[PDB]
Parts: structure tokens; sequence; C-alpha cells
């Protein structure tokens, strides 16, 4: 059974355990700023930041045809200052290729190059969308399931708690191919859920880098902060 | 579409809509006590309580074969004051034929006769589990899927938080025949999933009556309460 697990209280400045790329950044406080923040304290816009974990995982195995259960928890907070224009554009949790370098940012978040469904992504992620374009339903925020493409298989609206601290808990169980998300707002004692169907092994390679990605707006001041506070992951192959 | 819909923020005492069964009873303070609080204030062993809503609910068509889709939300607290004998034996939300009565108490929890899978039960419950009996996973407290039988065909282990207020919601998406459950104690701020695929159609009747019961231990003093305090349903049938 090989299993890889990993859990990140705080971020540490210049730990060798997280790739980070684009905009992304860890401050002296331990927090993870995946879109950047100007000099006045305020949410730049055009930008996108990912962080992804330094080992790939093996999730599923060709030769013997298992595939592996995983779960992943996470804290974050967006912060959206002004009215007008709309904040954009969101954060993501994926799951994808190895050795991947940020794609096209504002509502593809960093993961994709346009909005079609093109099984060449091999791309699983659940998505945390702020900002509605033309492939999403017209409520804002929503949590998506996002299999191959920005188009969801499923969405859940919430409502956001500005600068609060939301936990999410994503976990796959692989017997029943059921991916099942759960956000938490502690401030509101808000709960959400989303659950589908996805069988990984014919969406995702065999080993699979995971990470987060998060962009702001493509116009001026079309942006929000997207602050992660901690990371854990698990993932069993029984194998 | 045919909807029903509920939300009972805090029970009123005499009320008309909620059906009460066993030792089931609300006090005068708003709280659902479904198990047998004794003069002294302690939980009382051998009790059992049920509490159905007074309206069936259609969860699928025959003629169509459609199938509803439902979400409910309750809260509810469980304080075991004795170190020994073992506290039993837990709650259940269920669904399962009209104008039922209480079965078997203790480790059946109100709802099952022994501990067979029968398809004449036609009863789907998401149990909160205190007492490990033969046919239980070791870990108590656990949540567990019961499909006609008291066997679940998953379980979740969960650690109690000692009197407090633990939060679920239980949605079913009938289109991916999804059964998701969350358990959330705001108190240290514990999330819990646990999700299922459950072809309701092959286990309910077409009207159901939806409740909870709750029940104590066979030996004395194996008991702790099981107390309920707001409790929301709603289900809608594309008819
Ligand atoms: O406004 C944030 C929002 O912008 C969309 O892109 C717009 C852009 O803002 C607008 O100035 C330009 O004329 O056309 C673009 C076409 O939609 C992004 O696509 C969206 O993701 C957000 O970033
Ligand atoms: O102790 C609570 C626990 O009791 C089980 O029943 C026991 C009973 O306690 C014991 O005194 C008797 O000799 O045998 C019974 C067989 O197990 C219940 O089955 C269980 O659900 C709890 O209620
Ligand atoms: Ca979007
Ligand atoms: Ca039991
Ligand atoms: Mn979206
Ligand atoms: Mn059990």
């Amino acid at each position: 059974v090989e299993t890889i697990s990993f859990s990140f209280s705080e971020f540490e400045p210049g730990n060798d355990n997280l790739t980070l790329q684009g905009a992304s950044l860890i401050t002296q406080s331990g927090v993870l700023q995946l879109t950047k923040i100007n000099q006045n304290g305020m949410p730049a816009w055009d930008s996108t930041g990912r962080t992804l974990y330094a080992k790939p995982v093996h999730i599923w195995d060709m030769t013997t045809g298992t595939v592996a259960s995983f779960e992943t928890r996470f804290s974050f907070s967006i912060e959206q200052p002004y009215t007008r224009p709309l904040p954009a554009d969101g954060l993501v949790f994926f799951m994808g290729p190895t050795k991947s370098k940020p794609a096209q940012g504002y509502g593809y978040l960093g993961i994709f190059n346009q909005s079609k469904q093109d099984n060449s992504y091999q791309t699983l992620g659940v998505e945390f969308d702020t900002f509605s374009n033309p492939w999403d339903p017209p409520q804002v925020p929503h949590i998506g399931i996002d299999v191959n493409s920005i188009r969801s298989i499923k969405t859940q609206p919430f409502q956001l708690d500005n600068g609060q601290v939301a936990n999410v808990v994503i976990k796959y169980d692989a017997s029943s191919k059921l991916l099942h998300a759960v956000l938490v707002y502690p401030s509101s004692g808000a709960i959400y859920t989303i659950a589908e169907i996805v069988d990984v092994k014919q969406v995702l390679p065999e080993w699979v880098d995971v990470g987060l990605s998060g962009a702001t707006g493509a116009q001026r001041d079309a942006a929000e902060t997207h602050d992660v506070y901690s990371w854990s992951f698990q993932a069993s192959l029984p194998e």
C-alpha cells in the first residue's frame, strides 16, 4: 500500500517541500498568499499564483488497475474590498500531470487554457469561483467540480463571509468513485456540501502533482485576496 | 414538481406537526428529548423514543420512474455521564414505510428487529452509533449508512465532544444516487464526511414517513442523552 501524506499547520518561508509558481508567496507570518497584495495592502488585479507539493503522488496503477483514495483539508480566506468592478476570479485545489507550469489566469484559474472539455488536460479540480464567466452558472461564489474543463460538471452556490476563514474537506473514495467536498465557515456556522461520481482512471495520469492555484481579474481592480493558512493531504494506493 | 418542506428552529410543546412515539418528549425550553431523562436529571437506560413528521413524503413515483432529491439538517447533543458501563446506544435519521411504530430498541435503535439485511424493512437510515455491537466496527462513536439493515454499508468514526452541539447535513442527489452526510462540531471545529451510492428505488416505498429515533442501553446506566434542537427537511420530486 503506498501512502503519501503531508500537513502544513502554517507555511514556513524558504521550505523546500513546496514549489511556488507565478505570484505565489509565503509571508513571514506563515500564510500562503496565492495572488499578489500591493504595497498599500490591497489585492492586485491580473495576478496568478500556484503552489504544488514537491513530490508526485501515485494515484492509480495501470498494471493492477488499483486507484488511490485520498483526502485533503485546507483553510483559506477571500477579502473583496471594492464594490465595483466585480471581484474575480477564485482559487482551485487541483491534480494534473507532473511538472506542470501555470496555464491561463483569470477565469481559467491558472489551470486551463480555454473553455473546452479536452481530455489532454488530464486535470481534476475543485474550484471556489467568485466571478461568473459565460460558462458559469449565474450565481457566484460557487464550489464547482472540474473534470478536464473549467465548465464544471456540478456546481453548489455558497455565500462568502468576507475575509473570514473557510475550512474545506475534499475526500475521494476509490471504491465508490465518489468525490465529496465540504466547505464550512466557523464564523457563521454555514455548511455547504457537493458530491459527484468521478472515475479518476478516465481523467488523470498514474502520477500527478497536487496543488492550489488562484487568480485575480482581467480589468483594473477586479481583484480579491486568496490566502491559505494550512493544507494537509493523504493518499493511499492499495498496492 | 411536488415539494415538501419544514423547518423547526426550536420545538413547540403540543404542536401537531410531529408524531411523538415511545419516550420522546418536547420540553418547555423547546428541545426534543428523544430518550428519557429522570427526575434527578440523568438519562434513563432502557428507553426508546422517536419523532416522525406528520405528513408522508413522496420520494419516487413508479409510473414515471422519477425519484426525489432531498436534504435534511439537524442539531443534537449527546452527554455521557458515567465512565462505566459503556454508554449506549445512539440516534438515527430514518425514512421508511408510512404509519410505522417503534421496532426494537437498544442497538437496533428503534427501527430494526434483528441484524439481518431484509428487504421487507424498506428503511434507509443515517446513524450516530455510540455502542459497538457484534455487527459494528470496533470504533465508536461512528456515523453509519444503513440500508435495510443495522449492519451499515459504510461507517465513519468520529470523536464525541461530550454535551456539545453537533450540526448534521444529509443530502441525496437523485441523479447521481449519492447520499452524502456531514457532521460538524462548532466547538472544536471538527468536520467528518461520509458518502455512498444508494438507489432509493431499490429500498424505499413510493411514500415514506421521515423521522429521528434514539435509544439507550440494555443494562443499568448504559445511557446518554439524545437531545435535538432544530430539524429542517426539503424534498423535490421532478413530477
Ligand atoms: O472583470 C474581471 C473579469 O474580466 C474578464 O475579461 C474581460 C475584461 O475584464 C474586459 O475588460 C475585456 O474587455 O474583455 C474580457 C472578456 O470577458 C475575464 O475573462 C474574467 O475571468 C474576469 O477576470
Ligand atoms: O450494555 C449496553 C448494551 O447492552 C447489550 O445487551 C446486553 C446486556 O447489556 C447484557 O446485560 C445482557 O446480558 O446481554 C445483552 C446481549 O448483548 C445491547 O444489545 C446493546 O445494544 C447495548 O444496549
Ligand atoms: Ca468563473
Ligand atoms: Ca451499535
Ligand atoms: Mn465556475
Ligand atoms: Mn453501527
